[PDB]
DNA sequence: TGTGTATATTGCA
RNA sequence: CAAGACAUAGAAAUAACCUGGUUUGAGUGUCUUGUUAAUAAUUAACAAGAUGAGUUCAAAUCAGGCUCCUAGAGAGAUCCGAACUUACCUUCAUGGCGGGCAUUGUGCCCUU
DNA sequence: TGCAATATACACAGGTTATTTCTATGT
């Protein structure tokens, strides 16, 4: 009949809708006005989502690497103590709970305990330092330890150096690089001034780039810009623009070496490789460095020391009787926080969660200010402004440590091994022996090209290709290039993220540079006669000699675009590709193919571009073509189209799930548009036809115009300007007081029909005026079952744990799920949706509202499985499931007020007001008004005759808002605020203007639907959280005159009431 | 942020 | 003078890494007096006084799922598991969710 | 002598490399 338009007004965190004619005045279905606000939470990003998954797959490596390196050591250690690998399984668990009942960790021999091996060795580096210095016939477990170690911090694979070298002082391999003398004799300077040279390029903490500047003024391109990490030019290296610029930061010598293969020489790689390994292993006593980094943490651990003595003295001389609250007991950042453990009056030790040196230096500062000035006080003040006082090894600082470093200490304790273990010098299959073995696995890593290494079912991200014959076979360092197709895969991962054709569905796109796509941007600008140009013909001839192209060696050149472009940098694949391949190409050739690097893709694919219509790039050829008709319903190329892709637009009206994947939509805007699908989808049907128009407002909105222009292709969709409708409600008079209710957005999605129909195209303005003020929109808020973590993510101590509330560690091991208390627990077990139970309690039938755990939520889905769930685990007697879900956020009728089902608290049901407040027209004004002098404006610059106006107009609004508290709906919540309103009156005058318009907002925080309501009403004389309603779990019918449930639709149009006390 | 949740305080008959 | 050469900055998705952190356990605490105990003096228990140490390691790190067993505080695999989707009722259908007035306080009328 | 209604405290995070989409600038 008579058409009618939508205006929505769709936010991240509630998505406003309109229904409407010609001329406003909102259609009415089932006896409703047609509008309403949709609200909802804002949609998680993927990005945490993501931290756990690569964090989850980094500690499974971890777990693989410790099993394979242990079973390297596992015959040899089997002869000295069999369960030494299982004894380091039994950590975690008491000394019952582990499968062999022996106290300590590692050591359990007679002679050699726990106790014994931190005699000899206070801390693994000095495990290490033994290991590496000493030529003595070491224990294996012991070396195990010390390789398990480094292991367990392997360091970062960041820099990109030859830990190859077998030793070599900065005065020695200086002197290399003084020959060569072929350039303009600034390698001899190298010698020269290689005190300053050699430690301004190996301190740490200047600035690689003014350490670039202040060098080359006593050694006065030049390798001397470089230093910092960039890329390098070759204008000076015996014979500028064929610069191949590597990058000593990115590349490595040995993967250039190829690349700069036939053309100071390679000594310059040595001079930079000592800057990154010796950078951080500077002597301070000394002026050498040290060798290996275990022995640059013995040292650390002795200033430690050093550090404590002076700070125990210090306490003792002065402040005696403060000595035993910092030390010898256990309090907020003191020296027992700090180390993390304690042990006095012959009690067990305490350990607890460590203090970070911030707060336990500020607790020092804090600490010496009640003794007086002396040498020692400046001096330990001195070194806490420096950072170096009572450090510890292991920590957020140690972010520096290289792999290079720590593969030092590995090859030398493996080296001083095989002297006395001569199994791990035994060959196998593979010509490799366990060192060659454990080394590998060391330092190698899997290329972000790869990725997961298996998809057990196709769910997963994996992608990489193995080779035939060798699926189901583990992949290890050494078999990584056999069974995992490095080439094919790493195609694979470049593939996966090239944009889909613009017009066709299935087939990525073709590189911008590729032969026939270059094309279609020339004869595209044909018909509009340049901005384009069609140059790889113009480069490709040059290679092939021929200067026309034939139809032979397009095929051939059109391969080299998608592997220069798939391949781009990373040689190893572009070259082997050629010279497999294609062997006919010279090494000029194969080199002058590297020199030209193009990354860029095109709009559109393959297969698109040579589709038979009656190909779709001879059609621009022959005719001068439109630009949009040619595929347009004018032509039989439209049709041609619709049959290489089955799919059909808008998928289906009624059927509509994720059509929102792949076009870049962050999680906030894929939530924020469904939820504006689930409306529209109900209400056109609810209605007859179909609407006209439709207005939003929220540049990624053209990529949101267009999937809804999919739905209900025969309405005009306007997209109205923002700050639009803001200007209509300036000159219009129509106030939005965000801070009052939510009922804006419907006015704002309703005004979208009004802007809109009006830009584009009485008593009208007396239609929208009454319309703006009205209370009838709909606000419904999008009932859910929680998702994210099952609890919290860290487990918390056992002191603060207590069965039952707590996730035990592993639910499955009765070890865990029975001793919370013994071993922690996760704290805040989150619950999906809670549903109803009845149960007789104290021998009299009650009913009450249980939740479902997020970790239980799978296998809790029937009746039936509720029922026992109730019946085992929470202690039901004659449990009977009524309702199997009530999902989160979802409304409840309680004693005729309105709340939302937010959470729990313990034995109660957390709840939030559903109610909205509705103030007067002229009072939105003012509290629009309020919020900006709360929000920072100042009202010191305000005439004296108008802050007097200030008191008596927020006086008025606290004096109707004590009114609607007590004889109002707003009268039957629970813990009610009218009562106390009163109680602060005299508080409100005797206060400052800010003071008084602070507490006015906080006020106001009780009675809105988007936040949990509590109000921080303590400048007043009340509480910082006021106002918290929240009813017990059981529904008793006594207690409650009234309790029901409202399941209402998206639109709000279809309510229905569930009385709990009966259904 | 903001809030779900355990935890704590406060009357109170 | 718009490309480009680049730089830098941010967002999103994915992959590969590092430092940790957290929890539990290990890293033997020792002396003095007093009280009360077992039993001339000791060994505990407890309380109050003192006192010396301290830097690390091991294992787990959403619950869990997956393969195989010949069912275990078992092996395998090293990847699935914190993002996105769901009102309610049914034969799970392009089904249903009665017909209408109000719209500042959660109502009213006609029907089943 | 609990006990219901109110009010309170608080939570894993800081970096790095690479790719592809997408902007922002000056340079």
């Amino acid at each position: 009949n008579a058409d009618y338009y939508i205006g929505l007004d769709m936010g991240t965190s509630s998505a406003g809708w309109a229904v409407s004619d010609s001329e406003y005045n909102l259609i009415r279905r089932k006896g409703k006005d047609l509008w309403g606000v949709r609200q909802f939470e804002e949609a998680k990003t993927a990005a945490e989502r993501r931290g756990f998954r690569v964090a989850r797959r980094r500690k499974q490596r971890q777990q693989v690497r410790n099993r394979l390196l242990s079973e390297e050591f596992q015959n040899e250690i089997t002869k000295i103590d069999s369960g030494f690998l299982k004894r380091m399984e039994d950590s975690r668990f008491v000394i019952s709970d582990k499968r062999v009942p022996e106290k300590y960790t590692l050591f359990n021999d007679s002679g050699y305990t726990d106790v014994e091996y931190y005699n000899q060795y206070p801390t693994i580096y000095h495990l290490r330092k033994a290991l590496i210095e000493s030529n003595e016939r070491f224990d294996i477990r012991l070396v195990f330890l010390g390789i398990h170690s480094l292991f367990q911090h392997p360091g970062h694979f960041l820099d990109k150096g030859d830990v190859d070298t077998d030793n070599t002082g900065p005065e020695e391999l200086i002197q290399f690089l003084e020959d060569c003398m072929n350039e303009i004799q600034i390698s001899i300077p190298l010698v020269s001034n290689q005190k300053v040279l050699t430690d301004i390029l190996t301190d740490s903490r200047i600035t690689r780039r003014d350490k670039e500047q202040q060098i080359l003024e006593i050694l006065q391109s030049q390798f001397v810009k470089v230093l910092t990490g960039q890329k390098a030019k070759l204008g000076d290296l015996i014979m500028e623009e064929y610069k191949y610029s590597f990058s000593f930061r990115e590349k490595t010598l040995e993967e250039i070496l190829p690349d700069i293969e036939g053309v100071y020489i390679e000594s310059i790689y040595s001079l930079y490789s000592w800057s990154l390994l010796n950078s951080y292993m500077k002597d301070t006593l000394t002026g050498h460095y040290y060798s290996y980094l275990a022995e640059a943490r013995v040292a650390a651990y002795d200033k430690h020391h050093s550090d404590l003595v002076k700070l125990k003295t210090l306490f003792r001389e002065y402040i005696p009787e403060e000595y035993d609250n910092f030390f010898r007991k256990m309090e907020k950042a003191n020296y027992s926080h700090y180390i993390g453990s304690t042990e006095y009056d012959g009690e067990k030790r305490c350990r607890t969660a460590k203090a970070k040196q911030e707060d336990f230096y500020k607790s020092i500062n804090k600490m010496l200010e009640k003794i007086p000035e002396c040498s020692e006080k400046t001096e330990i003040q001195k070194e806490i402004i420096e950072g170096t006082f009572l450090l510890k090894q292991t920590g957020p600082q140690n972010g520096f440590v290289p792999n290079q470093l720590q593969l030092k200490e590995l090859r030398k304790i493996l080296q001083n091994a095989s002297k006395h273990y001569p199994f791990l010098t035994e060959k196998d299959e593979r010509d490799m022996t366990a060192i060659d073995r454990i080394e590998a696995l060391f330092s190698f890593r899997i290329p972000y090209y790869i990725g997961p290494l298996k998809n057990t079912d196709n769910q997963g991200h994996g992608w990489a290709v193995r080779r035939d014959g060798h699926e189901q076979i583990p992949v290890r360092p050494w078999n990584f290039e056999e069974i995992i197709d490095e080439s094919a895969s790493a195609d694979l991962f470049i593939k996966n993220l090239v944009n889909s054709c613009t017009y066709l569905r299935t087939e990525k796109v073709l590189p911008k540079s590729s032969l026939l796509y270059q094309e279609f941007e020339v004869l595209n600008e044909l018909n509009n006669l340049f901005k384009s140009s069609l140059s790889s013909y113009k480069k490709f001839c040059e290679l092939f000699g021929v200067k026309t192209l034939n139809d032979t060696q397009k095929v051939m050149a059109e391969q080299i675009i998608e592997w220069s472009t798939v391949y781009g940098d990373s040689r190893k694949f572009l070259k082997r590709k050629l010279e497999d391949n294609y062997p006919e190409l010279t090494d000029q050739q194969i080199r002058r193919i590297a020199g030209f690097k193009f990354s860029e893709w095109g709009n559109l694919s393959r297969a698109f571009l040579e589709m038979e219509g009656y190909t779709i790039i001879r059609a621009l050829r022959d005719t001068q073509k439109n630009l949009m008709q040619l595929l347009s319903n004018d032509s039989a190329f439209a049709k041609k189209l619709q049959e290489l892709n089955d799919y059909v637009t808008r998928d289906i009206w009624s059927i509509e799930p994720d059509d929102l994947d792949g076009m870049y939509l962050s999680a906030p805007v894929r939530r924020m548009i469904w939820q504006t699908f689930l409306i529209l989808r109900e209400v056109v049907d609810t209605i007859g036809y179909s609407p006209k128009k439709i207005f939003m407002e929220m540049q990624g909105t053209k990529a949101i115009i267009s999937l809804i222009n999919q739905c209900f292709p025969d309405s005009e969709v306007v997209y109205v300007k923002a700050g639009n409708t803001s200007d209509f409600r300036q000159r219009f008079d129509i106030p939005k007081s965000r801070d009052l209710n939510n009922y804006h957005h419907a006015v704002d999605a309703y005004l979208n029909i009004v802007v809109g129909n009006v830009y584009d195209t009485d008593t009208t303005l007396k239609t929208v005026k009454k319309t703006a003020f009205k209370t009838s929109p709909m606000v419904t808020k999008r009932t859910y079952e929680r998702k994210g973590g099952l609890a919290d993510s860290v487990l918390i101590a056992a002191k603060k744990a207590k069965p039952g509330v707590h996730l035990p560690v592993k639910t499955s091991d009765s070890r865990f799920a029975n001793q919370v208390s013994t071993y922690g627990g996760y704290d805040n077990v989150k619950g999906s949706h809670f549903f109803l139970v009845e149960h007789q309690q104290k021998k009299k039938t009650i009913r009450s509202i249980e939740n479902v755990p997020i970790h239980l939520k799978e296998k809790l889905k029937t009746k039936e499985e509720l029922e026992h769930y109730c019946a085992q685990v929470l202690g039901m007697v004659q449990p009977d499931v009524r309702l199997t879900r009530i999902p989160m956020y979802s409304l409840l009728l309680i004693d005729g007020y309105y709340y939302y089902l937010t959470g729990r608290t313990g034995g109660n049901l957390s709840l939030s007001n559903a109610v909205e407040l509705c103030l007067p027209a002229k009072e939105q004004a003012h509290i629009r008004m309020i919020s900006k002098i709360a929000g920072g404006r100042s009202t010191d610059a305000l005439s004296a005759e108008a802050k007097d106006d200030f008191r008596k107009k927020n006086l008025r609004l606290y004096d109707e808002l004590a009114e609607k508290h007590r004889s109002t709906i707003f009268s039957k919540r629970k813990n009610p605020i009218g009562p106390k309103l009163l109680k602060y009156r005299e508080a409100f005058v005797k206060q400052t203007i800010e003071n008084q318009c602070k507490v006015i907002l906080q006020i106001l925080k009780l009675t809105s639907t988007n936040c949990k309501t509590s109000a921080d009403l303590k400048l007043i004389g009340g509480s910082g959280q006021e106002g918290v309603m929240s009813i017990s779990k059981l529904l008793r019918a006594e207690k409650y005159a009234e309790f029901y449930l409202i399941c209402q639709s998206p639109s709000g149009i279809y309510e229905t009431r569930k009385n709990l006390l009966t259904i």
